[PDB]
């Protein structure tokens, strides 16, 4: 299974690592790709996901996203984890550089639950602007299923440790 993890919380585990070779590494049940509500995997976590599955994400998206519209932000929808794992759990956390409300970082952490193990990366963290300790917050308040965080920044994990109440 998962290992070199830090326990934070009865469920939560955390780990400095690049989610595609975390993803490739275990085969986990689901990976959760940190989408937008168009499923347009551009960069980031959802960019270097889909380059990991040789574009099969993306096109898979697409015709999700021409059958069923967009996504809602804090709604999430399982689609294939293709070469990385058994499901992938696009979820939609709030943008806020696109001045999205953060308030819906706890909603988009909700989709975890329907989860039992789930290897993940920060909500909302990253290109989509919110402080990542705030999402680790959010993360351990929300999620009661077993959550595995990988972060990618090494400087930003061990503040995230260094920090975590
Ligand atoms: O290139 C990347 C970005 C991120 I954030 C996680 C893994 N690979």
């Amino acid at each position: 299974s998962f290992s070199g993890y830090l326990k934070l919380t009865d469920n939560v585990y955390i780990k400095n690592a690049d989610i595609v070779e975390e993803a490739k590494k275990v085969k986990p049940t689901v990976v959760v790709n940190a989408a937008n509500v168009y499923l347009k995997h551009g960069g980031g976590v959802a960019g270097a996901l889909n380059k990991a599955t040789n574009n099969a994400m993306q096109v898979e998206s697409d015709d999700y996203i021409a059958t069923n519209g967009p996504l809602k932000v804090g709604g999430s929808c399982v689609l294939s984890g293709h070469n990385l794992a058994k499901h992938c759990l696009h979820v939609v956390g709030p943008n806020v550089n696109k001045g999205e409300d953060i308030q819906l970082l706890k909603s988009a952490y909700e989709n975890f639950n329907q989860h039992e193990v789930l290897l993940a990366p920060l909500l909302s963290a990253g290109i989509f602007g919110a402080d990542p300790i705030h999402s680790l917050r959010v993360c351990v308040d929300t999620v009661r299923t077993n959550v595995y965080l990988a972060v990618f920044d090494k400087n930003l994990y061990d503040k995230l440790v260094s920090s975590f109440l």
